[PDB]
């Protein structure tokens, strides 16, 4: 996992990413075809999203999309079996099994899940990628941004009471997640390989780039995540 | 009024309410059936809902239901006798050709007095079958938690659209939606559940981070008990 066969070229005042660069973004869609939040792949046969998605198995995961308006897209539609939503908003965490396997290509892949104890040291540069918005106007296009982790205390001085120890934040460096991006990735290097810190959760009324974003934090959620694999 | 028989625990991001736990809630349904609007049955003759609802005659008030998609559920579908519009604030009062039966999972919500004050940071509730995301319609009953808003803090939200006949709630990761118009923002007043707002607008989006706008009931409230007395 964590390492795309096409390699990223490094949301408000994001950049456009690399066609494909970012397999395990996926797109989350109503039957009707209406993104409203993103997803990662972790594996074949699981998506790990936002809880407030509200995704159920009518919704429909989609991967290998860079372009939304394009439809000379390589893509798979696939159908979700299950819904697993945490059940300690609070941790805005849900996971989604796939009905089929996704086909892995250069395009499709899967993240790395951290291990509980993973150290994501506050002002590392990691990345958040997804379809929000690029200006409070939703993006055709896959976009991509880097910014810093920030310390928990460091970003209670933004939010205050709100800023649990399952949350982190990322950001309030002149990029922003928006939007749209929910559910999506919020990725760092380790060990040479991307890495789920993240999972976009909420932020700024209004996607402030001087606001940090807040996001599930992965490290504190995964053995969740683990028992929910292993009894599944 | 104000006291549900059933008693609550404790629309996007919101939750499933106990079954009967609102028993002023009505669902207002077009001649075909289809859920358009909510209201709040503030006796057994008289709803309270939004007038933007467009509400006539050929509509249907229904009372005791929690899950649409089930049947086993003892409702009164009571049709309406004349529709009372405000003239010049979103608000139209319905009276009914029958009476509205009294039980556990049908009362009335109780009115406030106009001088009451619900200060901004009070927790209150709103509930109904509006869209749980922007078909995205739930068959059962939602209820969300959220604080008052002044209309100064609103304002920096919506400018010069919020008069001093609305109130706002919410932006605060929950938000009323398509479908819950004309419905209840009900707050605990001497320990009595009491109508404070009724579903009137907000973000194109259903966005959490956006206050909804509510028609302020403390300002209408003296048309309201007017309309009561002389009709
Ligand atoms: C999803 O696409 C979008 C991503 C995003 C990220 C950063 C900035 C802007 C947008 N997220 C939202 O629209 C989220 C959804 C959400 C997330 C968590 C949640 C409910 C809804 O539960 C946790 C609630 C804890 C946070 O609670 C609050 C309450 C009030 C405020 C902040 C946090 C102040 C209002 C505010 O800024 C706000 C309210 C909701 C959101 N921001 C939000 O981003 N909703
Ligand atoms: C009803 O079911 C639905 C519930 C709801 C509550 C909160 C958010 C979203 C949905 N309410 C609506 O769909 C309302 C109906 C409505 C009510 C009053 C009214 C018009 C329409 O007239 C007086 C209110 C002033 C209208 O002011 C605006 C506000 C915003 C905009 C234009 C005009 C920008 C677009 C927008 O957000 C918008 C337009 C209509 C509604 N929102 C809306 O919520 N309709």
């Amino acid at each position: 996992c964590g390492v795309p066969a096409i390699q990223p070229v490094l949301i408000v005042n994001g950049e456009e990413a690399v066609p494909g660069s970012w397999p395990w973004q996926v797109s989350l869609q109503d039957k009707t075809g209406f993104h409203f939040c993103g997803g990662s792949l972790i594996n074949e046969n699981w998506v790990v999203t936002a809880a407030h998605c509200g995704v159920t198995t009518s919704d429909v995961v989609v991967a290998g999309e860079f372009d939304q308006g394009s439809s000379s897209e390589k893509i798979q539609k696939l159908k979700i079996a299950k819904v697993f939503k945490n059940s300690k908003i609070n941790n805005d965490i849900t996971l989604l099994k796939l009905s089929t396997a996704a086909s892995f290509s250069q395009t499709v892949s899967a993240v790395c899940l951290p291990s509980a104890s993973d150290d994501f040291a506050a002002g590392t540069t990691c990345v958040t990628t997804g379809w929000g918005l690029t200006r409070y106007n939703t993006p055709d296009r896959l976009q991509q941004a880097s910014l810093p982790l920030l310390s928990n205390t460091n970003c209670k001085k933004y939010w205050g009471t709100k800023i649990k120890d399952a949350m982190i934040c990322a950001g309030a460096s002149g990029v922003s997640s928006c939007m749209g991006d929910s559910g999506g990735p919020l990725v760092c290097k380790k060990n040479g390989a991307w890495t789920l810190v993240g999972i976009v959760s909420w932020g700024s009324s209004t996607c402030s780039t001087s606001t940090p974003g807040v996001y599930a934090r992965v490290t504190a959620l995964v053995n969740w995540v683990q028992q929910t694999l292993a009894a599944n």
